[PDB]
């Protein structure tokens, strides 16, 4: 039995050694000049033969070859568009990329394989595309669940999907009638992704849809600390643990690695106060599709 909508999925339709070959339709640079590294969306034409759901993944994998003469291996992307798609005819797929730079240990600049590749692409260009992959982002069955979505950057994907199939799109089995609730953490004003979107459905869906921002590095709390995700939900502290406490709520964190840590900080500590150990909440929760996690 699930909780979430696990029936008729499709996994590794197309795997690595058959990958499916894609088009390039549309890539456009979503951040501003301001932001530290570029984050870019991309859509790609599948035909119809990607049969995804709402919080699975695809693998790319790039051109060329490896140091040994072998394909590059895959990445995996989690999509950025509901099943639908950008286009509404559920033969396109989008992705939300962040473009790797970095120094090696002789100061040279590196630039990740995948991210890079991904983010020339220009429109016509094919990419060859594996999946879907995963089972533990789906969304849940119950259409009037309380769902809260933390994701820092990237992470933000997912979520972009799940609202997608919410608030952008009429269905004739569901119709989401519960709470969602939005945080997204990122370092500047020009790296908010997709908040424009956001915008839009809150107006539409003011009473179901509840959005929250933490600009890092241009926010401060009360003591005068930076606004990272958990410093923006600790002001939310009382109201999110009541959430935590009820059964048709679902918990979703998706984005950098680092972000599972502070949160974990945050909730130790209420749970204490009310004589909980969290650690064990957290396993039962997380036995009871209650708390999803996908950082990398
Ligand atoms: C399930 C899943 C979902 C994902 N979803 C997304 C998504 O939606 N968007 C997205 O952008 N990414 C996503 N990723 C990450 C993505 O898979 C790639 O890892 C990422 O794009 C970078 O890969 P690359 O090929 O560009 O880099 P690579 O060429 O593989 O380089 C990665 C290597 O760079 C090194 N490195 C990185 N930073 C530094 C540093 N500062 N100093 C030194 N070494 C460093 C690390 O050793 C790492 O092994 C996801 C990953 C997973 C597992």
């Amino acid at each position: 039995h699930s909780k979430k909508m696990e029936e008729g999925i499709t996994v590794n339709k197309f795997k690595p050694k058959t990958p499916y070959v894609g088009r390039c339709l549309l890539n456009t640079k979503i951040t501003g000049d301001d932001a530290p590294g570029e984050t870019w969306h991309m859509v790609f034409s599948h035909e119809g033969e990607i049969p995804y759901r709402e919080g699975q993944s695809v693998g790319v994998i790039p051109d060329g070859e490896d140091k040994n003469g072998k394909p590059h291996k895959l990445r995996l992307y989690s999509i950025a568009s509901s099943a639908l798609g950008d286009f509404g005819d559920a033969k396109s797929v989008s992705l939300c990329v962040k473009r790797l730079i970095y120094t090696n240990d002789a100061g040279e600049t590196i630039k990740g394989v995948c991210s890079n590749f991904l983010c020339d692409l220009k429109p016509g260009a094919e990419v060859k595309l594996t999946g879907p992959v995963g089972k533990e982002m789906l969304m849940p069955k119950d259409p009037n669940a309380t769902i809260i979505m933390l994701g820092t950057g990237t992470g933000i994907a997912p979520f972009r999907s799940f609202l997608w199939k919410m608030f952008f799109e009429k269905h004739d089995d569901y119709k989401f009638n519960g709470l969602a609730w939005l945080f997204l953490g990122v370092p500047t004003s020009s790296s908010l992704l997709y908040k424009e979107e956001f915008e839009k459905m809150k107006e539409k869906a003011p009473d179901n849809f509840r959005l929250d921002f933490a600009v890092s590095r241009e926010q401060t709390n009360e003591k005068g600390e930076k606004m990272y995700i958990q410093t923006r939900m600790a002001q939310y502290a009382v109201e999110l643990w009541e959430m935590l406490k009820k059964d048709n709520t679902y918990f979703y964190m998706c984005g950098l690695k680092g972000m599972e840590k502070g949160i974990d900080d945050i909730m130790v500590s209420l749970a204490a106060a009310e004589g909980i150990d969290w650690i064990e909440y957290k396993r039962q929760l997380k036995k009871a599709e209650q708390w999803n996690v996908l950082v990398y």
